[PDB]
């Protein structure tokens, strides 16, 4: 069990219902790095950039390989850092390192000196049987001996999306967090990140549509970025609805969504609309034990009515990008994929 | 002093701060009727339909002569009632009768058996020197004897608008009500009501513009009619701003105004907006001691910053109509006006 606490009051509050204390790196990009070390050298197996930010369990985040936003300069650091760790820890086989990038700054989240659940995905993306190799390394056959020394960077985009069990436990708030709840994952391959994500998204059983009306109800910290997303949704032909505070901000930017009522506000309210299959998309971000408990109805309704929803703005952006792609336009075999690698 | 109470709780409330009790005729048209009685006949001097509903003092209302929305059928009833009254009360010279029309039904508000302040405006509009005629009647010369026996209905519209002293007492809520606060009045002459109104309004020192951004903030009981008004302003080329509840209503009608925060809501709020010259027009209707006192800010700011504002929906419609006219287009002299009378 892990929880994110925002203020002093919040602290106690936890403590009640309730030890390591760690500063929470807000508005940070989470990254996964799987590599192999034989004591001589380090092979970077893969650098994966999570769509959802730090604060949403890596196991429940979608991810990209290669990274789709991160600078080469920054990857390189992470790359260097790993290597440092790999030798220091005396890693012999597979390892995994999780970072957080905030303000062009690389922070260390943790190091797992073993095979991580990311391995298979990378293996598939890169064509390198990381598990086998590392195995061979563990048994005494160096990377140099294996002829696996250079890090592979694929020509295409490899996106991993997860599947959540919420529909099996309705009394639960289908909301992301620091604790992992997913049971499985899917993989999307595309020429473009937008194409890969669209494949992964569909693959994950999403009910996202390429039209209709979107509901936007984001948290403060997001109110500022929501604008561009609304704009993207608007470019696509979506009609917008928005709750008070978010409508305010949109409006202030030249965007007038249709104002909707919260549940305790009037009628109809969001639940009603959701229920009536008024939406095709819902973006809903929240921050705070209270804010969360209070928005619980949106999410529960959304899940129940099968409306694709995102609980992260990062995730909303990706959903948006993918509207530009066509998941059924082109198919490629794993064999072909791997053949494309130089 | 006079006040309008809405519910039991409201009654006590008043009582505290605080007797003739009268049912208030909501959503009713107020009408003024000036006439002369010589004991033999009754001369209808004029039938003036106010713009502002009953509840807003006749002295503080703009008015039209002739009526601009009242059926001939209904007027005729009021004309017959005035007659009945004239003879019954024994009037000899001037009289004024006040009615309220609600649901096609004529209701009597009061009878002033003397010269009313509307007498000069009616004389002007009609070319008939009512005070001079009623004076002769009082002195002994009948209507028949002076050859003033038929009611005059001018070929043009005559609108009267008032001037209020709120700008002299800033600590005062510049809102209309059952008590008269106006100091003076102006007259507008036009080929149509819209033209007469425009001239009256301009005449009144209104800072109304034909473009810009309007702010709509209406009461429940008005949220239905507001839509049409919102549309009218839209047709004109105005951009709309509105508060929550209003925005909700407009939204459901397909009109998506730019959301604006009430003062307690956040930022920016109307006060800020008004202060920063964003609006060129304001429509704010309010009902209830509490509702009123809360909305006080809008009105005060509107007056301080010199934005034209209407505190009645009926007023807003009239303002709307006059946007279609040009009060500088054509001028006419009183001698000319009177010469057009047949
Ligand atoms: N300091 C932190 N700042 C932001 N997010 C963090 C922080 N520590 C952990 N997280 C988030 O919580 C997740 C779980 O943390 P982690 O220590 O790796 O847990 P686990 O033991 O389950 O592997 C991360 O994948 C990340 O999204
Ligand atoms: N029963 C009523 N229903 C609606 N409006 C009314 C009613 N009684 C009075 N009013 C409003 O109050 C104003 C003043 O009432 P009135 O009896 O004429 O007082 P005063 O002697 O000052 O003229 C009217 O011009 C009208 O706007
Ligand atoms: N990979 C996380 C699941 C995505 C889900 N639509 C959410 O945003 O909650
Ligand atoms: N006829 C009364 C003055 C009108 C003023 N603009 C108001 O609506 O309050
Ligand atoms: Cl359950
Ligand atoms: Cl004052
Ligand atoms: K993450
Ligand atoms: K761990
Ligand atoms: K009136
Ligand atoms: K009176
Ligand atoms: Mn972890
Ligand atoms: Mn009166």
């Amino acid at each position: 069990a892990m929880e994110i606490v925002y203020d002093e009051a919040d602290l106690r509050r936890y403590f009640q219902t309730a030890v390591l204390l760690d500063h929470f790196l807000d508005d940070a990009v989470e990254v996964d790095v799987d590599a192999i070390c034989d004591g001589e050298m380090v092979l970077i197996g893969g650098i994966m950039e999570h769509i959802e930010q730090a604060g949403v369990h890596s196991g429940d985040s979608a991810c990209s390989l290669p990274a789709y936003t991160l600078s080469q300069e920054i990857q390189d650091v992470m790359r260097q850092q790993v290597q440092k760790l790999a030798f220091e820890l005396q890693v012999r086989g597979l390892m995994n390192v999780q970072f957080a990038v905030k303000n062009n700054e690389v922070y260390l989240i943790e190091v797992n000196p073993r095979a991580a659940r990311t391995v298979p995905f990378v293996s598939k993306a890169t064509g390198v049987p990381l598990a086998k190799v590392a195995a061979r390394v563990m048994a005494g056959k160096s990377l140099a001996e294996q002829g696996v020394t250079k890090e592979v960077i694929p020509p295409y985009y490899s996106v991993k999306e997860v599947v959540l069990p919420f529909n099996k436990f309705p009394g639960v708030d289908p909301l992301l967090g620091p604790e992992m709840r997913s049971t499985g994952e899917v993989m999307g391959v595309g020429r473009t990140f937008a194409e890969a994500f669209a494949k992964a998204q569909l693959g994950s059983n999403s009910t996202m549509k390429k039209h209709g009306r979107a509901l936007l109800s984001v948290r403060e910290g997001d109110k500022e970025r929501v604008v561009d997303l609304a704009a993207k949704l608007l470019k696509q032909g979506f009609e917008l609805d928005a709750t008070h505070g978010t409508a305010i901000v949109l409006g202030e930017a030249g965007i007038n969504p249709r104002l909707v009522n919260k549940v305790h506000e009037g009628r109809p309210h969001i639940q009603d609309r959701i229920k009536n299959g008024e939406y095709t998309y819902i973006i809903n971000t929240t921050s705070g034990r209270r804010a969360i408990e209070d928005s619980r109805v949106i999410r529960r309704s959304a899940l129940q009515y099968k409306v694709h929803y995102d609980t992260t703005l990062n995730g909303g952006f990706a959903t948006a990008m993918a509207l530009n792609a066509d998941a059924t336009e082109k198919v490629i075999s794993v064999q072909e994929m791997h053949a494309q690698i130089k």
